[PDB]
């Protein structure tokens, strides 16, 4: 039995808000999108996942949806998704659409009938308590800035969201309201899209009377959200009343989350999700406030991606990647963006994404080597986000305006939403109006038009890494074996399949480093390098690495 479609395709994330504008609003669109998919294609691109593009008044930029079966105004009609989804189809490409069905926007006519009243037939949809001791139900805070609570005087009760105060969340313990979102996801799946994306999972079950969090959980909020008694109760009836009756992948964002908890979402014996996001990786150098970061060496990184890789095991599968629109820029993040070794270590990141055991994710921009943005005041920012951090952390005194710009400008959001670097003609050629977030000024030098005509840029590595991974079945599906884990300075490992071996060799230091292969293993063949003046000769026992150096070869 060949293995499903999605174990050996390469995805691409589209952040259409920040991908491409087509009518001067300075806001990405689906016109905007579905003009560029010759340009996915020619990457070597199977299939695309999308952020939310329902109705939503954008507080949290299209994760406060306000209709669930209607399209975001700003990106088109249901006409310019339906044409976006006939012209993928025409190229054989395949769409995942995001679905944000722990909480809605609270100007959803549910939330609307909600609110009115106690007896209100949609007053369950939601979670409504009163105060204790004079204050909120709970402790809980919001990951958005103070309180998950918030009082609405039309009752007098308060409501809880775990992000923003305009994003309430749903109630899955009711049971009329988890009818209507298996209806909801009928709606969209009936259209014939291929893949759904569960953004944060793992909050959906709620623990039966909200008591306090303890010291402990407090430091570590999100975990606690992600430990409701019926999640995996309602995941498993979700299977069973949509996903059992269409073709499609579903991936989970299990965030906050414990790895060896992880299991229970994606092995497939259980028929809850094909595959997993986790963030123990990409999470790995952040410090428990979201805003500050943590310095870890390679060896933190291999032994996450190890821990990871154990967890999927014989029956689970895992997605890839090193980027996403929460968080900031590969390149910036996990090589270094400085300009002598932005592509170099770009080049080095791209071959392990697309060389890991799992189904990898591009973030957009990342096949240009984009980099973060250079913020200099809070004003950069639109994230919601970063608001809260400026209520929880600057207007409490706990730190300076100053010290939340420095340490924020490395981790925000923002950083993988400045717009889509086309060329160097105004805006990047991203808009002919005035952008929603300004384009990072080094588009003049990191932009497709100029990436797309050099055989040696970062793009065309990522276009020759997405050949080569789908024409040798090792790289996708084949086992993985980390060399070494405790070493610090390359990054080695195998990938194994029906008798034939490759090897992996990605040097993580901007100095020359050796690699001795292990006892009895040879080089038989080089299939690509990057930053390297020559290939090893056949028969090779070691490797002589420049600065950032990688590569894969046959061996033997
Ligand atoms: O808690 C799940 C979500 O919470 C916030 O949005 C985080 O910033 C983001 O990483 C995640 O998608
Ligand atoms: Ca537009």
């Amino acid at each position: 039995p060949g293995a499903p479609w999605w174990k050996s395709a390469v995805f691409y994330q589209v952040y259409p808000r920040s991908f491409k504008d087509t009518n001067g609003d300075g806001i990405g669109d689906f016109k905007g999108l579905t003009e560029k998919l010759d340009y996915l294609k020619g990457l070597g691109i199977d299939a695309i996942w999308i952020n939310p593009h329902y109705a939503s008044p954008n507080t949290d930029n299209g994760y406060d949806i306000s209709d669930y079966r209607e399209v975001m105004k700003e990106y088109g009609t249901m006409e310019d998704f339906d044409r976006l989804m006939a012209e993928l189809k025409k190229r054989g490409m395949r769409l995942m659409v995001d679905v944000v069905i722990n909480h809605s926007s609270d100007q959803h006519e549910w939330f609307k009938s909600s609110r009115a009243s106690k007896d209100n037939p949609y007053r369950d949809y939601y979670f409504w308590r009163d105060g204790k001791d004079g204050h909120e139900p709970n402790n809980y805070p919001s990951f958005f800035g103070g309180s998950a609570w918030e009082k609405d005087p039309v009752t007098g009760q308060y409501y809880l969201h775990y992000l923003g105060r305009q994003q309430p969340d749903l109630n899955w313990d009711t049971p009329k309201l988890r009818e209507e979102l298996y209806a909801m996801l009928r709606f969209w799946l009936d259209k014939g899209v291929s893949g759904m994306r569960f953004d944060t999972v793992a909050t959906y079950s709620k623990t039966p009377g909200f008591p306090d969090l303890t010291p402990e959980q407090m430091k570590n909020f999100a975990e606690a959200y992600t430990q409701g008694p019926n999640l995996h109760r309602y995941l498993q009836e979700m299977h069973e009343k949509v996903f059992d009756h269409y073709d499609a992948v579903t991936a989970g964002e299990i965030f906050g989350a414990p790895l060896n908890q992880v299991p229970l979402f994606i092995d497939s014996r259980r028929k809850e999700l094909d595959m997993a996001f986790t963030f123990d990786l990409i999470r790995y150098d952040r410090a428990l406030d979201r805003w500050h970061t943590i310095p870890r060496t390679l060896a933190d990184f291999r032994q996450t991606i190890d821990k990871v890789d154990a967890i999927a095991g014989e029956y689970g599968w895992n997605t890839f990647f090193l980027g996403n629109h929460d968080n900031p820029r590969a390149v910036s993040h996990f090589g270094d963006d400085r300009p002598q070794w932005r592509e170099a270590s770009a080049k080095a990141l791209a071959t392990v994404t697309l060389t890991q055991r799992g189904t990898p994710f591009i973030f957009q921009g990342d096949e240009l080597g984009m980099t973060n943005y250079p913020f200099k005041t809070l004003q950069d920012f639109d994230d919601i986000e970063v608001k809260g951090f400026f209520q929880d952390y600057v207007e409490t005194g706990k730190a300076t305006a100053e010290e939340l710009l420095t340490n924020v400008a490395l981790t925000s959001r923002d950083n993988a939403r400045t717009p889509f670097q086309w060329d160097d003609s105004a805006n990047a050629g991203f808009t002919t109006g005035k952008p929603w977030l300004k384009v990072n000024p080094n588009y003049t030098e990191i932009n497709a038009a100029r990436e797309i005509g050099d055989p040696k840029s970062v793009y065309s590595f990522y276009r020759n890494l997405i050949s080569i991974r789908h024409e040798t079945p090792a790289l996708s599906t084949g086992s993985y074996r980390d060399i070494d884990p405790s070493n610090a300075d390359v990054y080695a490992y195998t990938r194994s399949q029906d008798g034939e071996t490759y090897l992996v060799v990605v040097n993580f230091k901007a100095e020359p480093r050796s690699f001795t292969l292990p006892d009895g293993m040879h080089i038989a063949e080089t299939l690509i390098e990057s930053s390297s003046p020559a290939a090893p000769a056949a028969g090779a026992a070691s490797l002589e690495l420049q600065p950032w150096q990688s590569g894969i070869y046959k061996v033997k």
